[PDB]
């Protein structure tokens, strides 16, 4: 059966950017893919449509998915409030690689980051569930708004997101 596809449209201060394609590895982490693609089609009253990459640290990585506070302090998952570190078979091997991000142990919600180089070190620590498959150049794009910080010189934002079929 083959893996889901969704799409975010990325605008940088309300002007379109292009749209960062993915897959995800519902057949190797299921509940973590499904929470993910749940949240981008908005189907449970509530999702990524219309929030912010709010941190993005160039040759690091871009994270978004906090909704409900738009600073990396929010988020929900579709589970309830957090939910557990589902594997680590997938690893960090390199530039688009999706990843829960936490605050500790099976701390996962709806907060997410999309690799822009190796990041081997999180090997363990944060669960890999999908991989950019299409606009990995518009998440490069993305990248230059960020900073060693994190704090984004634009608005960096999801203006629509869905299931690609």
């Amino acid at each position: 059966m083959v893996n889901p596809t969704v799409f975010f449209d990325i605008a940088v201060d309300g002007e379109p950017l292009g749209r960062v394609s993915f897959e995800l590895f519902a057949d190797k982490v299921p509940k973590t893919a499904e929470n993910f693609r749940a949240l981008s089609t908005g189907e449970k009253g509530f999702g990524y449509k219309g929030s912010c990459f709010h941190r993005i640290i160039p040759g690091f990585m871009c994270q978004g998915g906090d909704f409900t506070r738009h600073n990396g302090t929010g988020g929900k998952s579709i589970y309830g409030e957090k939910f557990e570190d589902e594997n680590f078979i997938l690893k960090h091997t390199g530039p688009g690689i999706l990843s829960m991000a936490n605050a500790g142990p099976n701390t996962n919600g709806s907060q997410f980051f999309i690799c822009t180089a190796k990041t081997e070190w999180l090997d363990g620590k944060h669960v890999v569930f999908g991989k950019v498959k299409e606009g990995m150049n518009i998440v490069e794009a993305m990248e230059r708004f960020g900073s060693r910080n994190g704090k984004t010189s634009k608005k960096i934002t999801i203006a629509d997101c869905g299931q690609l079929e």
